[PDB]
């Protein structure tokens, strides 16, 4: 028989080598349905890659050998077969095609209903298989786009086809699933696990490491925890190493003075002696503990064996009629089986490196960290300690508009209690002069709420004002010219969901992108040109405006408050204006804030000077910083240009003297101001 | 048994075979993490060409034998593949398909659990091993592209690995491991080399020789290093092979003196001979003491290669249970013979004006130079001594905008500061005439930086308005044509990582190309096509303009600069203007500094004469430069037609009566303005 | 033993067989060295046919036989096998690698310190030595191509290797090395040659016989004189070589008057416009200009780099191809020489593909490179382009960046040496500006409406800014003139003999006839040529105008016409 490329399923599952299938069963129901469904049999599923649709064609077979199935298919089998195998057959798909009927043919001439799901079967393209008339059965998965490329691009063959979707499950589904393969995976290394661990590295895998879904993710995530920790345990502890080096450095002196005959070598001689027996006799209690350690977990995973073997064939047994020894192999070996392992775990409890078996939180914290080097400290934060500490921790980076920050703040807050629309995320829309550090402000926000620089993004409605700029911005159906760029606002929800979203210009803008980003705001999500609605549940949207601040005089008044308030309602749909957080907005700038922030302007440049071992110390005069803010303030742009304008009108001389050493090391960078023009003096000529 | 195709690893390390490896180490432990796990036993690598990929394996293996590894480890056994082996045995499938299947069998006749790591895996792809899980085990290794070639298309090979990248190895680490190296490579060639003098080496490789990367390349360079060395002594000592040198010459005198027939010519044959007699009998001394310590360093090498015996063999020895010998052995035929070959190396450094045969920065330098053929000064000048006096050395070269010089040359400090942004490279946007040099002021600027013509690279985005002339200038998915050649700037700083780019014209740009631009100012990078990115942090810009001209009126004034500044910015983005590093402008020429680049101009020109054998000088009257320059200041084009005007005018004249025969050598060209056209006055008739 | 395959060079060393080429020592050198790299120990040497590097492994085997190398390197026996003599007796590649193991075994077999060496030796490749650690030592050399065919392939190889370029000899060190040769070849034939006739010969197939390559080409030929002595000597007294039979020798492969290569090429400088008048007549001012620009050129004067270039504007054939011709025939003696290249086909983008070629998956890539060989095969020779504004802008971007470098990218993946072309475009884009006489303003008018089609810097790259004009009435009679001049010579071709007597009534008639706006008369050279050759041979097959008899070309009643001399 030609079963060379197939894959018996059900073989596995009689031997129950097969990874115990967790949830998702409706859809097993409906793929019944389809089955049974005369028209079309064909169950052609869709989902993205690596969740393991395998898994679930798998945990259907299972439920299959169990017989509490289709009756009409319940006398039926499962298998699989790598297409790639197939035309791994040969080069050429002539010789080939040879090998491919057989292959239908050899089903075909079974006189037992066995089906073979088709992974990858979109691979069909490169047919044969219209042998289809309800003689046979396929089961379909593949991705969705090359479903749509071939596929839906085949009449015949599709209207005998139906899709079939897959949801990606959520945080308390891959709490379930892990929880189940826990043990499986423990046994494998023979090691224990805590359950608050697995919900913390699932949740921060849910996060961060997301080029990847749900849920296999946080699972080869513990996979990697326990294969660290497994390591540990199995390597000798540092003192043990330690010590074996030392003693065999130890027999080295002790026999190198026993070559050599005068009192100083037969001191040290008697001196090495005593040496190794303090080592030996000291490491032989730990060493033999460390052995015990070690046949202990030995014998835990033997026990784990035979005691799973005769689970499932006793399970078989069961299934088929095998009462006298089913019962007294399971009453007798189970129990018994269950004895030795509760000693075990006794005589462990009772034997207090003596690492901690079980896996941390911790553990799971580093291995991210160095997946994606983000501070750990800044991870086991459970996100809500920053938020009853945000507010004054962004005041600390800029300042200006306290009440913008608090509202926000509240507004995020009310997001994450869960006491809103929990599908619509909150939405920004900013108006007020440049320069405090709006911009900034959203940065600081981010990369405290996602702790990132590239969460955040950029959007000009200048260049989203024809719609056809809306067409390209958003991507197009594949049907159009937009399928070689797509959406790049579309991609970056896919690649990062966990992200923040800027847009500006957006007076400047098309009404239809307009529209459709109210949309996203009470959708919650984008209906793209191609079906993928993709969730915007992780998202933080803020759009700008600087209109009305040609009303902010230095000064809050309600007046112009309402100034701006119709100022806006005449701009854009008041319904769509009822779609932000709240409204937010700016005012003037003082000079006392201005030259707070020139203290923080020195502050950084302190901070560049200490970037390396440079002492130098910023000496401004009180008069220095009153003049530098004075001159810069830009009535359209605040200190955007003053930050430049004294990084020039300091760095110029600082480097002067500092390429010239004139003012050497350890010395005082004494800010100084020449009759109403700033000049730090140099310590010197040369 | 067909180990026609197994070649162990393991082997040569029981030899010691392969050299100790450095750093690196998180990464071996990471492999040896990823080995362990249940979902994807076999990790995968990304790196640079044969940059010690291999290293990380073999140094695993090294690892192993000395009892680090765990138990499940403990019983491996591991080697490397005949691969090409298998790729040179017959062009079709085949009998590699059965013989690869034999040793793939054989795999499976196994003791212990055997390991093959592979290399090159695409070679395989371009599915045969998707046998057994659990039954084989390799590592993979190639580069990224191939990663995304071969690894991301088969789903099941997707399922069944899992990558870690190679980050480039920094300096320090090079001169580190070069130390280790260092160690056994002079024990190869018995040299001694000032560790410094590597230091310098490997930063010389690192500015330069950007072909290979780190470190293999600085290795190749103290390997050129010791053969420069090996080759000054020709298996013989260093001065004793340039006194050879000498006898050679002696011998020459010998030659040529028995030619001649004479009793002098003998006598003096004699005095020759007497001379290589004494040059031998200081060539021999010398030359017996380089053979004899040779012979002492081999004899602490084998010293050494019988203690790694010895020490591996104590190891497998208490893994069987003979320690004692191996112990023993140890313990005193090591230590003695030791000290005796030491005592012949301090009898031997006893027997040692004075002479030095070992290795220095000089004979590095060189070295380099050959290879690239730059002056052993220009490479020692360091980007210290430069920024003390370039301004006078680009002065040397044009004038007129020393502002503009002194900007850049702060710059520049501030780059080689750190102070400033420590990523972000220079930034400088043009704004003035054409006609001086601003193209050649850049010039000269780099190969006074770099030292190199070719560091220059220059774009003008006449041919950049469009979509795909973005895509050639950055590449595109392998759905197009911009993946050939991919993108100027990407390739050009591969090809060469320190240089400064050209962008003139610039306000003409696609505003998205400057958008790519305005990345790379503010990346360090950029982002491709293919997503990768590449460092340009030791790389400057260069982007110019000539709207000014409006208001270019000689008499500096500001009120110009701001109408100029206003002027782009409606052109580009504020941010975009102030992500520069700095302003750049220029304005028209002084007649006197016109006359004077005109001197210039025949200075070069009289040096072009004492090129070849005319020695003729010129009487360049005044009035010449004065009407020259009257008609060659173009205000459209400034005065870069002046000097092809000029050469149009006499130079022809020149050349002409010099050949005619109007100009005998020596001649003075007394060149004077007549009557609104400068004839020179005929030094000699037709 | 095995061993029949490779060649023991040091044993002719010690039997004193060979017989060393000079100079390129330091490359020796940088072998040696990689005899010393533990890490890739095994360098490749790198270079073109006919230097026989195999010269320099042999001069390697010379400084070993004599001791004369590092100890490290002193028994180390030096062979060479031929692929070839493996690809003789090999009925399979099998028994290929079966021998290939045999002598391997003997060669793995480590008697004592063992080099190889293998010519071609990429032709391994097409490899079973893989096994080579380096353990052993080899070296080899082959063209660039196939060595990044093969051996670029794979990493393992490529990465034993190293690239050495052995470089062009210098024309110097070619006489030097022809020294070192003269009294060893003399020795096998008993002559005896002046060494600056040598000079001479070496300095000729410089500039002819590109087929070849120096200098064991300059051997080949002292060889051939050999010959001729040794035919002489043996067929006062005629003993010794002069310039005479090397001249003999490139007359009889390249066809040319002795007089045209004993020049010095001097005086053909100082007296260009003699040749010119006596072949193209109208464009004194170019002459002269486009004389000293070249002579510039030659005078070194000039910059090293900047090969030549001459702007055209004018109507065609008026002299100016003719021009072109003996500029070629006259400088560089061939007429072939130019290479012509109408840019009215090249006006389009594929059209940079069909001239010097694109990446190399394309289908105009193998009609580019025309200019590649065309400069390998022909260095000194010159490159015309017509109307070349209409050619594609990234044409006349790669032929810029051929000019002003004297060297451009090809769509091979190479940049070719162009330092003895010159550039050529030619176009009469303001020409009818112009009338039959020289006014500076329509010549201004053109240059602006030339300058403007470009970087008017892409027209001053050129060397220089030259026009022409419509020729004046009475010199169109002049090369009329010329014309009947070079038919009568084509009448005593033949030994048919007749006086063409053309009246200056006819001259006129016949010029002003064919004087035309477009090109001047050239289509009138073959109208007048209808208008007598006709007739003459009419009355030649008739039996009218007999030997000698007059051919008075008159012109009669506005129509020009030969009298027949004796009716039928």
């Amino acid at each position: 028989n030609l079963s060379k490329f197939c894959i018996d399923m059900t073989a596995m599952a009689r031997e129950g080598k097969i990874d115990p299938v967790i949830g998702r069963e409706e859809e097993i129901r409906r793929v019944i349905r389809i089955l049974s469904r005369r028209t079309k049999n064909n169950p052609v599923l869709i989902g993205e890659p690596g969740v393991g649709k395998t898994t679930i064609v798998e945990g259907l077979a299972q439920r299959i050998v169990n017989a509490d199935v289709p009756d009409n298919l319940a006398a039926c089998k499962l298998l699989s077969l790598d297409v790639g195998a197939l035309v791994a057959g040969s080069k050429y798909r002539g010789e080939f095609e040879e090998r491919m009927k057989g292959v239908l043919k050899e089903i075909q001439e079974s006189k037992e209903t066995i089906i073979l799901f088709v992974d990858e079967i979109h691979l069909l393209m490169g047919l044969k298989p219209m042998l289809a008339r309800g003689q046979l059965h396929c089961i379909g998965a593949t991705t969705l786009a090359e479903y749509r490329k071939y596929i839906e691009k085949d009449a015949a063959f599709e209207r005998r086809f139906q899709q079939v979707l897959v949801k990606e499950p959520s945080i308390t589904e891959t709490i379930s699933i892990l929880r189940g393969l826990k043990e499986k995976y423990e046994v494998h290394h023979g090691v224990n696990i805590a359950d608050a661990a697995i919900v913390a590295a699932a949740n921060l895998a849910a996060r961060y490491l997301t080029s990847r879904r749900l849920p296999d993710s946080a699972v080869d995530l513990i996979d990697e925890a326990a294969a660290a920790v497994r390591v540990a345990r199995e390597s000798q502890p540092e003192i043990i190493d330690s010590l074996e080096r030392r003693l065999r450095q130890l027999k080295i002196e002790i026999h190198a003075l026993s070559r050599e005959k005068d009192e100083a070598s037969k001191a040290r001689l008697a001196q090495a002696k005593q040496d190794a027996q303090n080592v030996e006799e000291e490491l032989r209690p730990l060493r033999e503990k460390y052995e015990r350690e070690r046949q202990r977990g030995k014998a835990i995973q033997e026990a784990k064996m035979k005691l799973e073997a005769l689970r499932v064939k006793a399970e078989d047994a069961s299934r088929m009629g095998d009462h006298s020894r089913a019962a007294d192999l399971q009453y007798y070996a189970i129990p018994e089986q269950e004895a030795i392992i509760k000693r075990l775990e006794a005589e462990k409890a009772a034997a207090d490196s003596m690492i901690t078996d079980v896996v941390g939180p911790d553990q799971i914290n580093e291995i991210v960290a160095r997946w994606t080097g983000i501070p750990v400290t800044r991870l086991k934060t459970s996100e809500k300690e920053k938020l009853l500490h945000m507010e004054q921790a962004l005041s600390k980076i800029v300042v200006g508009q306290k009440e913008a920050v608090q509202s926000v703040s509240n507004a995020i807050r009310l997001q994450r209690s869960g006491l809103s629309n929990p599908n619509q995320p909150p939405s920004f829309l900013f108006c007020g002069p440049s320069g405090t550090g709006k911009t900034l402000l959203t940065k600081a926000l981010a990369e405290f709420l996602f702790d990132d620089p590239k969460s955040m993004i950029r959007f000009d409605m200048s260049e989203y004002q024809e719609r056809h700029s809306l067409s390209r911005m958003i991507g197009a159906p594949p049907g159009y010219v937009g399928h070689d760029a797509g959406g790049q606002l579309t991609e970056a929800l896919r690649r990062r969901p966990f992200s923040i979203l800027l847009f500006d210009e957006v007076e400047k803008a098309a009404k239809e992108v307009l529209t459709v980003l109210l949309q996203l705001m009470d959708d919650g999500r984008i209906t793209d040109g191609q079906g993928r609605v993709v969730d915007a549940k992780n998202c933080i949207v803020v759009m700008t405006s600087n209109l009305g601040a040609e009303y902010l005089s230095r000064a809050i008044d309600p007046t112009t408050r309402e100034l701006v308030m119709n100022t806006l309602r005449n701009y854009f749909l008041p319904e769509f204006l009822n779609r932000i957080s709240s409204i937010v907005i700016f005012n003037r700038l003082t000079r006392r804030e201005i030259r707070k922030i020139v203290d923080l302007r020195i502050a950084e440049i302190q901070k560049r000077l200490t970037d390396n071992d440079r002492n130098v110390t910023i000496k401004v005069s009180d008069e220095a910083k009153d003049k530098l803010g004075a001159q810069g303030y830009s009535p359209v742009y605040g200190a955007r240009p003053l930050q430049r304008l004294l990084e020039k009108e300091v760095l110029n001389r600082l480097a002067i003297l500092i390429l010239r050493g004139q003012i050497r090391e350890g010395e005082v960078a004494c800010v100084e101001l020449v009759d109403g023009k700033v000049q730090v003096l140099p310590n010197h000529p040369d």
